[PDB]
C-alpha cells in the first residue's frame, strides 16, 4: 500500500524530470540499444523500494522533449542518486537533460474555510484511467498575491474551486509547493482522457480573478501520455 | 470526403510541427537519401487512414526552419503516434524538431451575436487557390482579455471581423483553440496567393481595440508555401 | 534599368538574410573553397533575371555574423526558391543562417501631408557612394501607436522627418513594410560613408516623441561593409 | 584556523562556478577517467594554501548543471587562475561552463539599528551539519529599492530578519555583496538538512514587503548536495 | 606619443570583442599551439600603425569568455580588417566570438555646465597602474531620458559626477558612444586595482536619480585583469 502514501500523503517530494534522445543514440546498433533498455529497466527496480518513478511519453507532444519522469521520494537525496544512476546508464549518456523542478506535498491550507457542501464534491472522487494524457503546468504567483492577507486569498481560492468543480469528474490534479526549490511557486499536474475537457477547465479558469496572479504560466507546459517505461523505452530500441 | 471534414469540422485536433534539417544530413550520398524520401512518403500513407498531414516549404522564409506539417487528427494520440514514426524515419534522424503547438477547431463562440449582414459575408466563400503562401501566427491574450464580460467580448470581436471583411475574397483563416495543450491560447493559420494582401490585413486589424489583448502575437511567426510532400522532400534528396 | 526599377519601385520584396561561417569550413582545403566561391557566384548570375542580390560584410562588425544578403524579388517565391538553393551550395551547406526577415517597398503613407518645403528637401538627392558602411534596424511599434489617428502620426512622422532632413546629404534610408511577414512592422536600412554621422542621426531622432513608439528597436542592429560577393567569398576562400 | 577566516571574515571574495559534464566525456575510457580525476584533485591541492574550494553535486537536482564549486579567495585574481587552470584539465576539457558569480562578504549594514533582542538572536548558533542540502539564489532589487533613505531600507530589513528568525536553527545563511562584479546585486547561500524547512522560510519571507523589491530572483535557483570533490568526481569515473 | 592620441582624443573608435576558446583547440598539441600563439602575436604588430590593441583575460571572471580585446581605430573599417584577419589565424579558427561592441570617443557634452571646483576635481589626475582589473558595462537609456531638455539631463548628470569624485582616485573610467552601432547607448569602461572601491563606486551611484533611467545595464557586465597578449596568449599553449 506504500506506494499509495508517496501518491497522496504529506511531506512527501515529487520530481518532475525531463529528456531528450540524442541523434546519435540511433547510430548505435538496435541490439546494443536493447541491452540498454535493459540496464535502465533493472536501475528502476533496484530502486523499488526507497521511490516510486512513473513514466510519460512526451516525443510528439512537447516540443524538444521525448521522455519525462514523475518522481516520489521522502528525500530529494534519493532523488538526486536515482537521477544520476539513470543520466548515467549507457541510455542516459545519450540524453540531453531538459527540465527539472521539485516541489512537496501538503496539506491544504484553504480547504478548511471553504463551505461544507463544496469540501464534499472535493472529496467525491474524480478520474482515474488508464494510459491518461498528462499535463505539466509550473506556476509562479506575482508579488500582489502575497501581499493579500489569508481571508482575501482563501476566497479568491474558493473561486478558484468552484469554476473547476464540474471537470473533477474527467480531471485529476495534484499540487507540489515548490517554492525555493527552483525558479517556481507551484507545479500543477494532470491526468485525464479526454484533452477537450481540460482545455475547457483551463478556460473556465481563466475568468477567475487569481488566474491573473500567475507571473509565469508554462514556459514549457508539458503534455504527453502516460505508460510503462518497457513500452516507451522499447520504443527506442527500434 | 471524409478529407473535408477533418479540414472544417469541430471536434478535430489541428497539430502544428516545424522541422529544419542537420547539416551532416547532406554528407549522405544522393543515392541514400532518395531512399530516404521513399520511407517517409510510404509512412504518411500507412497513416492517411488515420489522419491528413500537409507540408510547407519553411526553408528561405522563416528563419531556422525548412519544413512544417499541419496535422488534422480526432485524437493527439494518432498525432504522436504518426510524429514519432516520422521523427525515427532515417530521414527524420537528420532534423531538428523546432516547434510543436496544438489546438482543437471548435463552433464558434461570438458568431451568432453579430449582425446578419455579417454573419452572410462570412458565409460567402472566400480564398481557395493552390500552391498559396501559409503564415502561422501563435497568439495568447492577456488577462484583461478574460476579466471582460461575454458582452464586452463579442463587441470586440465583431469590430475585429468588420476589419477583416475585405480580405475574406484574398485570405482564408482558420483558428485552432490551444489553451491548456502549449504554451498559447489560440493557433492563426492562413492561405494567400497574394502576401500584400495579408500584410494589409495584418494594418488594418492593428487598428482595432482587440488588437492591443494579445500579451504575445508570433515569435515565431511562420512564414511558407504549401506543396506536396514529395516535391518538397525532392529537392532535399538533390 | 530594371535593376533600378527593384531597388526604388513599390511592390518590390526586400529581404535580409544573415549568415555565419561554420568552424570545420576552414577544415576544408583551400583548393576546394575556391572552387565552392565558384558554385556560389555562379548560382546568383543564373537568377540575375529575377532577383537582384547584394551582399554586405559582417564578420567583424556584427556580432555572430559573417555575411549578409539584401534581395530584391516581387514574389517572396523567388526569395525563398533562391536562399534554399544557396543554402544548399557546398559553401552554403557550411553556413548556419541567422536571421531572416522580410518587407514591402511601399508608396509612402505621410509624406503628402508634409509642408511643401520638407517635401522638396526629401527629393533632394542624398548619399549615394561606392562600398558604404550598410546598416539594419528592424522596428516593432507599441499598441499605442496605432490607436492613434491619422492626422496624430502624420504631425509625428513630420517631426520624424523634420530632425532627420540635416542627414540626407551623407545618410541614405529605405524602409521596407514587414507587418504580418515576420515578428516586427519595419525593416530600415541605412548606407553611409561616415559612420559618426549615422550616429549622430539616431540621436537625434531619440528627442522626437515618436521614437518612443518603439517596442523592438534592433535585435539586432546589423552593422557591416557593403562590397561585391566575390571579394567577401573570396576572403573566405584563402 | 585561516580555513574559517576566509568562510566568515569580511573583505573575502566569494565566487559561484556552475558547470556541466559534455556527453562525450562518456567515450573516454574508465581507466583514463580516472586519471583525469586525480589531475584536479592534485590541482586542488596545489591552490590549498591562497583559496579555499568547496564542491556541490548539481546532477539529478539543478537542470543543466552537474557540479558547482564554491570559491573564497582574497583576490578575484586568484580565482580567476584557480578556475582557468581547473578548467584546463583534461576533465575541465570536457566540462561546459555554465553561470558565474562574484561578490566579497561585508560588515552588515543594518544589523546595528535593530533591537538588542534581535541582535541577540541572530548572534545564537544556527544549522551546522555535514552533507547538507545548497541552495544559490541570485538576486537583483529594483530602482524603488535604492530610492528609499537608511531609516526606510533599515526598518524593511529588520522585517525580513524577523521572518526569518525562527529558520536560524535549520538554514544558515550567507549573503554576498555582488553588484558591479556580475548582473546581481546580492548572492545568496544557504545550507540545511531539510529542503521543507528552506521552503517554508521562504514562504514567510514572500509576506515581508522588502521582498516585492527583488527585480531578480533566482533564475537560476541552484540546488545541491554539498560533498568532497573526490565523492563527486568519483562518481564521474565510473 | 599616438597611441596616447587614440587613448584620449575625441573622434577615435573604441571596439570591445570578446572570445571563448573551443574545446577542441586543446586536442591540438603544444607545439602547433606555441606556434599559433607567434601568428597573433605577429599580426599584432603589422596591425601597430593603424591600431592599438589591449588584451583581457576573462577566463575565470567572465561567464562563457576567455578573452576580449579592447581596440581603438580611426575608422571602424580597419578594426573589421584587423578582427577578421584575427578570427582567420589558426588560433582564431579555434575561437568562437562572443559579443562586439563600437563606440566612438567624444568631446563632453555636460561638463562644461557643471561648477568650477567640480571641473577641477575632474582634471585632477585619478587611477593609473598596471595590470588593473577592468571592467565593462554596456548601457542603454530608457525613453524618458532623451524626453528630458538639456538643462535637466546636465542636473542630473552633475548628480552622477558628485556621487562618483571620491573614486577618482582608484578608479579610471572611459565612456564610448555607441548609438546606431550596435543594440546600447554607451560602452562604459574600467580599470582598477581594488574591486571593493568598483563595488562601492556602482552603490553610490545606484542612489542617484539617473541611474533608473538605464533601461538596460550590463548582460554581460565583464570583468578581466589586464595584461599583455604574450602572457594570456602563452598560457593557452600550454
Ligand atoms: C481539476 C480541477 C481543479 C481543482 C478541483 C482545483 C482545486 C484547487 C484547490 C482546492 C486548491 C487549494 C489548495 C490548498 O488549499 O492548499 C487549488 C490550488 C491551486 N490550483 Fe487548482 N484546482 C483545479 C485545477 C487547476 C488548474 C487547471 C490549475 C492551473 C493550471 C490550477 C492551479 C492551482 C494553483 C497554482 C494552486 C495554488 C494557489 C495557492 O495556493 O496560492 N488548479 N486548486
Ligand atoms: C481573414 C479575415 C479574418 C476574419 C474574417 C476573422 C474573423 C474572426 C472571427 C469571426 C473570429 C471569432 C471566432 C469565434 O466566434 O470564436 C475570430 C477570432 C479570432 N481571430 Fe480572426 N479573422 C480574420 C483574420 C484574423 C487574423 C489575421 C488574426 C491574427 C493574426 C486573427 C486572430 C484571431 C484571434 C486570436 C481570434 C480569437 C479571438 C478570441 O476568441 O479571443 N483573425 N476571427
Ligand atoms: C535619412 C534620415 C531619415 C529620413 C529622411 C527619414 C524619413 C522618414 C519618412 C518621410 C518616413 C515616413 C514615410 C512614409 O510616409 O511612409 C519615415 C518613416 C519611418 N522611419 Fe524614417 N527617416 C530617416 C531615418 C530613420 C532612422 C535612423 C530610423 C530608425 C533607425 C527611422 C525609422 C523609421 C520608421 C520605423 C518609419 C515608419 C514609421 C511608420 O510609418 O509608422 N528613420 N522616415
Ligand atoms: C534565517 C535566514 C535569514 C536570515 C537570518 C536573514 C537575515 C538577514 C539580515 C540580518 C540581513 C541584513 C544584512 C545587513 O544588515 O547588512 C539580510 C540581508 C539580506 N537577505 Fe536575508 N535572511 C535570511 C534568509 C534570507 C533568504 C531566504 C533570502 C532570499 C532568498 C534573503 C535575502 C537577503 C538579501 C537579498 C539581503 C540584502 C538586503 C539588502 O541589503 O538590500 N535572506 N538577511
Ligand atoms: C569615477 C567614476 C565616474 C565618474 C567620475 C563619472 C563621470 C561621468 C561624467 C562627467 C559624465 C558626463 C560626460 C559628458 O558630458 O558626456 C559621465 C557620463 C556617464 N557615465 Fe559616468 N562616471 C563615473 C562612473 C560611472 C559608472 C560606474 C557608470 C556605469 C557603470 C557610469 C555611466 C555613465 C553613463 C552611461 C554616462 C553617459 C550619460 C549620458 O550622457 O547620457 N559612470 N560620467
Amino acid at each position: 500500500a506504500d506506494r499509495e502514501k508517496l501518491l497522496t500523503e504529506s511531506g512527501v517530494y515529487g520530481t518532475f524530470a525531463t529528456f531528450q534522445m540524442d541523434h546519435d543514440w540511433w547510430d548505435l546498433p538496435g541490439e546494443s540499444r536493447v541491452i540498454s533498455v535493459a540496464e535502465v529497466k533493472g536501475l528502476v527496480e533496484q530502486w523499488s523500494g526507497k521511490i516510486l518513478v512513473e513514466s510519460y511519453l512526451l516525443r510528439g507532444l512537447s516540443d524538444h522533449a521525448d521522455l519525462m519522469f514523475r518522481v516520489h521520494a521522502r528525500t530529494l537525496s534519493d532523488t538526486q542518486q536515482f537521477l544520476s544512476a539513470f543520466m548515467g546508464t549507457r541510455l542516459g549518456r545519450h540524453l540531453t537533460s531538459g527540465g527539472l523542478l521539485h516541489g512537496v506535498s501538503k496539506k491544504p491550507t484553504y480547504v478548511a474555510g471553504f463551505p461544507e457542501s463544496m469540501k464534499t464534491e472535493l472529496q467525491v472522487n474524480g478520474e482515474s484511467g488508464s494510459r491518461p494524457y498528462a499535463i505539466v503546468i509550473p506556476i509562479k504567483k506575482d508579488a500582489e498575491w502575497w501581499a493579500l492577507d489569508q481571508e482575501a486569498r482563501t476566497a479568491l481560492m474558493q473561486e478558484h474551486t468552484q469554476a473547476a468543480l464540474p471537470y473533477l469528474k474527467t480531471v485529476k490534479a495534484k499540487l507540489y509547493h515548490s517554492t525555493g526549490l527552483d525558479d517556481v511557486d507551484f507545479i500543477t499536474y494532470f491526468e485525464t482522457e479526454r484533452l477537450e475537457d481540460f482545455h475547457n477547465l483551463v478556460r473556465a479558469l481563466q475568468q477567475v480573478k487569481e488566474f491573473r496572479h500567475n507571473r509565469r504560466f508554462g514556459h514549457p507546459t508539458l503534455l504527453g501520455t502516460m505508460s510503462p517505461l518497457d513500452e516507451i523505452l522499447e520504443k527506442f530500441a527500434q
